[PDB]
């Protein structure tokens, strides 16, 4: 019901559309009046993705976007499990699907995990592909396996592979 905009970019992983409203992002999808350096949530999510894939040794310094995908707007297990991923998780770290299962607030729900996460609909921004399923295990991904294991080599993770 919210009055959306739409933007595409250019990445190494293909085209990326994103969308979202006013009050935030709501999500990005991979294809396969605003100016760049504003404070609009697109904007902003342009910003930042750009800087990820061309700047990634400056992402900390970028503005995260506001997030107002309907999965964001209300308290649940699966909204936990996307901001404290979020939060806690940073460029070229990984976390189990069980650590983030407790980190979350359920011990032990890794399957609940893996929902929450195949449901993600800003990959990347949230890092879906910084979950792994233990140390010697990348685990999957929505996306596809070549992309968890592309990103993760991005950011000169071990478990990364291109
Ligand atoms: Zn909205």
């Amino acid at each position: 019901d919210c009055e959306m905009k739409r933007t595409t970019l250019d990445s190494p992983l293909g085209k990326l559309e994103l969308s979202g409203c006013e009050q935030g992002l709501h999500e990005i999808i991979f294809l396969g009046a605003a100016v760049l350096g504003g404070p609009e949530p697109l904007m902003q999510a342009t910003a930042w993705l750009n800087a990820y894939f061309h700047q990634p040794e400056a992402i900390e310094e970028f503005p995260v976007p506001a997030l107002h995908h309907p999965v964001f707007q209300q308290e649940s297990f699966t909204r936990q499990v996307l901001w404290k991923l979020l939060k806690v998780v940073k460029f070229g770290e990984v976390i189990s699907y069980s650590h983030l299962a407790a980190l979350a607030g359920n011990p032990a729900a890794t399957a609940a995990v893996k929902t929450a996460l195949s449901g993600n609909p800003v990959p990347i921004l949230i890092p879906c592909h910084r979950v792994v399923q233990g140390d010697l295990d990348v685990g999957g991904y929505e996306g596809g396996l070549a992309v968890k294991e592309w990103l993760l080599a991005h950011e000169g993770h071990r478990l990364g592979k291109r």
